[PDB]
């Protein structure tokens, strides 16, 4: 089957890998400018053939995986694609003319799938001819196994069908999400390193203290503090709102100081510095001391 | 250095375990009636047994162990304890009346600390001669490398620290916490649960989904419903009202899904029902299907 | 079928009535005392010779129910019943020592019902030796054809379906609930009066056009502060309480205004004022005025 | 009097409907052009021709009823016009352009009101030279017989009652307002709707279940859902968000089902499908089963 | 007049002094047993002579202040009173007792006061045969001016005027409330104190900048902080719970470093240790440093 | 020093005098106009004039402080400043652009620093070549001794100390602040105004009673429904709604009675009429009456 993939940033580099690992799957990487497209696909290219370099991948496979993916952009690619997976800028007025013209431009058979975190998958899909499906990776997605299939209110369960059957074709494990705020993971996570926050903000204990007693005490792999500093702090702060507005409740309220933080750029390991100082040699400070 | 450990259930069995892995460390195993404490230390005594008998840990040093916890009852035993750990029952005036009855019996450099997770630590110790303190241990408490160290309104720093080096003595970090509801672990824990039991409440989605995307989503080692049937649902729900309660806040209100369970006696692993249903055949099914 | 109704007050009388009204159905309407059960036999038949006046129902027939109901308390009276419902003290550790007594009386197959509107079903079938279900009639339980079926955490599927057989048995509707605070009706219809009375306590409007206007403009029987007066001004308040209790959302917070009448014994009409004088000469004054 | 409606659609139909049944009442309905006017006064014109050959209206009446309503747009015909109710459309900044053009254009002692149900009354009529009253009619306005007068902040009690004698004098009951979200009807009526989704949502019961609930236990005319449907999923929605936002009380939180259901366009019987689908041949079913 | 003052603790000898500075007003001081109503009457003549030790008041007065005061229990010295005023403990059934013994004991025109703060005066007569209204005086009572008249559900406005009257007679200046937790001083006073405990639970400033600030800022006699602990930290929580309690609003939920610090006894100015520890040396540090 | 104070209104010119009325301290006072700033020079010298002729202080001093105060605008005159105090439009792209102009101009040592109330510190400086501290002074600036200093998220320790310092040496206290919606002062004496009119909207007391229960049961210098009126109600619901929106936490909700009056041009002082009525002939009336 032939996969579109609009928006060549990071989460679309991603998913393009994810079919493109497998098979006959052919990727179009689509993005708003064949500059853009080409970019995210060099950027492919550099990280498959640093595990050729460590003993990681072959070299006849790692080129065959840069061979299915064709980068460009859609109108051109996406005529005879068997199923949509955009992972544009997360607003609502771009997905929904995105996907209005594709609505023209793909085949009638062709399945419309987003990746959103934090849209209605109901109102990116309103006025379309075909039904509008939720397809949501984890990065990166070429190794992260998880797939959160939302449903809409209008999406038929077929259409969940054959997104959990594509999901088992390319290595992951598909869980049905009926529409609601976070889904499932950052609905549960993401209020996590909000609490951490709250912790830090009361005197309760210390940055450093928080995530060495929540990955000793719930054997995580991480605490939720350096989570989210690599999860970027605006990302947690965007996701607490979206809960807070599509409930209404000041349960979901984020931490003042995750907001004071985001507004000062204090973002985490992609700023240099959130909860923790990153070293420009490369260790992990905790701001408190 | 001696430890009374003051109730032979689930939590002074793991405490008094954590210290007689050591070196010169005693154990005193107290509960209500010698008979119970006896019985605390023949199932100490019986794994032993079994971890001997897999090559896992030699005779020699394991019946050292054992032969380092005396069973018995408090009065004839704390006397000359350096260290008390309460964990008997999560009730005040059964904690001020043992603490108070303690303040008698035991020498004047004699440590007081409980285990409670529930319970204010500024609250249990009012009346006390002493300073109170709070050494937090997670089941299995032998095994798991944490300790909350909590100073009340009026515990000394000097306290604080002298249960930090108690508990480097025995293996274990300890992270330091100012007296509020739920610590750290708990404050954080026990909501992700609450989280989960909402979604599949709300129809988001269904328990063998939640935490299997819990556990591929975030790399988790369990999943928020998995793991709520092996800390007790009946905890998690005591746990939540405790947060519900401290605070005023309705964020920590518990979902009436996981009281409409304790209610039922469904409290997960040790009643055979829960999130899931533990089947006699020693695997585990979701009560989804 | 033969039926044991636990409790001769308002209700009592009419789940009696409620199913001797039928056929093969013969009814056992215990309480504490004898004298305190054929006491509302005796205001059973004084209704039934009130409705042979009329030319509502003949004398042959008002005979032919009230022969049916036997009075007398359990243990003499509840050991070959089919049927249990309850409608004694809404306290809890009441209801459950009653039903722990007729679990030794009452005959293996014996449903339990309860027609509590305010405790959990789960809790009061906790220690028992069969599960428990919610029966839940409508005052007047003889006329008014709703009957909420309340499914707690066990309460088997099939036992949920002898009741709605028994339902139909006896000319009522059934509607399955399960369990969960203030089931339909009153969770919707009790927090109607609650914001009816902040409309009052904000100034908004009077108490003559609160319920002018809802009735007109929705079309309802009765206005909800008249519906309060009526129903009791402390049986709101208890709902409430038990509505923000259980879901712990200050969503149904109980108007203060509700809860300064009822300390103040100004109950609704059985009291001959509420939000209403009732004057004792028929007629109904609004105390704006 | 002579009345001028701004606003050509439903509402302002049937608002010059229940002022032309009267007596001398003439009325100047208008909208922003008269291709808009004279199409509102059509369908008032065919709904006549119908009530007449049912045999319901003689037509010498539902001749001269439409003989008093001149189509039209403002300027041109409100300017001797002593009363304004206007129902265009529920945006604040048009309504406070629209009323300030009359501002000049009315007579001085023209009294200006207007339908709204979720904008400010107090804030619409700001700068204008004369006060704003709300006289809140109830679809449909030509029989229907509340009304509602919205006292504003800087509302004479003098131009209240001048609305309640108007409205005495058209056969409608006037219930004083004095300022709040929602006023009497929305506040009490829509978040009932509000909480039978929740009721739905959180797997309490079903669509049908919850509605015959609330018309067997409460003689309501309609189920809460169905009436949902009925008023319209956008419009129940938008209210509850009103009360919401001047509240700042998460009590009026949307159930995110609703919005769900909004989002899809699924709003009910406008478009075929809410709680129900509203088969081309006149049934009903729930989209339960 | 003849006052009979409830009650000789802190509250019952200020009322009575209070009065008995007037001129023809005899007060009769009752309590539990007369020795504790004798134990105040001791404690009014020590401030007195060193009120005139300090040429503030002549022997001439302060002597037949302490003549005006008879102590004694009830029943034998209130059969005539014109107004009594209960000071006992804040406790429900003892109040309704009290209350209730007095019924038959006053006479039919004494009129029935209490000095409740958190208590619902409209409950506390209740079962009485006369009108229950508060007369709520601020410690110390003797100089303070302000009273609040608390008028009851059904306390008449000719109750509520004897009181104002009575009070400018005394030379308070009289505030009418109708009954609402926390009145109008506590509801508005003590939300301040629990706002300045969250200021310095999350880190915004320190115990002395926020007093400073809100004396500096507001022109504010005292800090907020400081205040607190004049007042008693344990009365500040107990408000807080009450006006949480009675609204069911989070809004209300107190601070938790006030619970932490009165479970430990840290009360302020009564303990010598609170928001400042105070030295015995009349000096005032904040436990900041 | 040489201090640049940006905006010429009343917060401007309070500031300009704060730092000119001591000594070697000159300034800078700019605005968009420089006859916008040389208004608000004239204004300065009209109120050093009309003190002269008071007696209050003499003509050589008021010349010494006006001769050094140069109006005109920024890039001529902020060049060689060592402080720069903003005080323009509470505006928050206004305030990022002036700062980011401003950046150019001032030598590398000028401090910055931002008298913004409701604004955040770290957003207002985030990306500036220098940081950006608070410098929150008090209407009147000349006269209020308080200055909270406020630390942004990456405001340096040293920055926030010249700024403690420099307070200190024109007269005032500093109280540090590390950067929370409302500081101490507003977030603590907003909320009071708040729950003031709370009280009114809900019946409790009245207008003139609220506000003198708190000048005299807590010696308050004015009342809160005074003060509210004195601060302008559209600044205390502009504050109210920053908190709210800051902490999504309802307990800072706006009283609607307080919306509906700024909606309603009733701001109080500043328009004669709030919760009193500012007569013309200088006394003050309860809208009450």
């Amino acid at each position: 089957m032939k996969i579109g993939v609009i928006g060549a940033g990071t989460m679309g580099q991603g998913i393009a890998k994810a079919f493109a690992q497998v098979e006959g799957n052919t990727v179009a990487l689509c993005d708003i400018k064949q500059e853009w497209a080409e970019n995210g696909l060099a950027k492919i290219k550099k990280g498959y053939e640093k595990l050729v370099a460590k003993g990681k991948i072959p070299q006849e496979k790692a080129d065959a995986i840069v061979a299915a993916i064709t980068p460009g952009l859609k109108e051109n690619l996406c005529a005879d694609c068997d199923l949509i997976v955009e992972a544009a800028f997360e607003d609502m007025k771009v997905k929904q003319t995105t996907f209005g013209e594709l609505d023209k431009i793909c085949k009638p058979e062709c399945i419309f799938a987003s990746n959103t975190s934090s849209l209605s998958i109901t109102e990116i899909g309103k006025g379309l001819s075909r039904p509008l499906v939720g397809m949501h990776f984890f990065n990166p997605a070429d190794r992260m196994k998880l797939i959160e299939v939302i449903a809409g209110c209008n999406t038929p369960a077929e259409t969940v069908e054959k997104i959990k059957e594509i999901s088992v074709a390319i290595g992951k494990n598909p869980v049905q999400v009926n529409e609601a705020a976070g889904f499932v993971v950052n609905r549960i996570l993401i209020p996590m390193i909000n609490e951490a926050a709250f912790i830090k903000m009361e005197g309760v204990s210390d940055i450093a203290g928080i995530d060495t007693a929540m990955k000793l005490g719930a054997n995580h792999p991480m605490g939720p503090l350096e989570l989210g500093d690599f999860i970027g702090l605006d990302i947690c702060l965007a996701i607490m709102d979206v809960l807070y507005h599509e409930t209404g409740d000041s349960k979901y309220r984020a931490c003042p100081l995750i907001r004071k933080m985001v507004r000062g750029g204090n973002l985490g390991c992609k700023t240099g510095k959130g909860f923790y100082v990153y070293n420009a040699d490369r260790t992990k400070t905790p701001v408190d001391q």
